[PDB]
């Protein structure tokens, strides 16, 4: 399952540019698969500056933890509350109710860092 138009991090996020020109981010139906049965996500702060690359939550399930990093540069402008109570979302909806955190993004040139749709898709079969 990997949405043809989004685009990917070598991580296993995906970045999704909304029709307010922000950009969502969570991580794909592979990443949840891979951590099983999720626990706690710890969100980012609301008003906080990242860099492209820059730790910035992280999703713990019954077995295992990762960091998420922010795809692109630029200042965190919601966090999904729901995954505080619901943090299962990340497994049923990775794409959808699962969302994690949406950056408002100070340098959009950083999307060529950011793998398209058949690049993630080679990622995974050479994973
Ligand atoms: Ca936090
Ligand atoms: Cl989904």
């Amino acid at each position: 399952n990997v949405p043809a138009e989004l685009k990917y991090s070598k991580e296993h996020e995906w970045l999704r540019k909304e029709a307010d020109g922000t950009y969502t981010v969570g991580i794909t139906e592979h990443a949840q698969e891979l951590l099983g049965d999720m626990v706690f996500v710890d969100l980012p702060e609301v008003g906080a500056t990242v860099s492209a690359g820059d730790d910035c939550a992280v999703a713990e399930s019954v077995k295992a933890a990762s960091d998420i990093y922010a795809p692109v540069s630029g200042e965190i402008v919601a966090v999904n509350d729901a995954l505080s109570d619901s943090p299962e979302l990340v497994n049923s909806e990775p794409y959808a109710g699962g969302w994690i955190f949406k950056i408002k993004a100070s340098d959009e040139s950083e999307l060529e860092s950011l793998l398209d749709a058949t690049a993630y898709e080679a990622l995974l079969e050479d994973e």
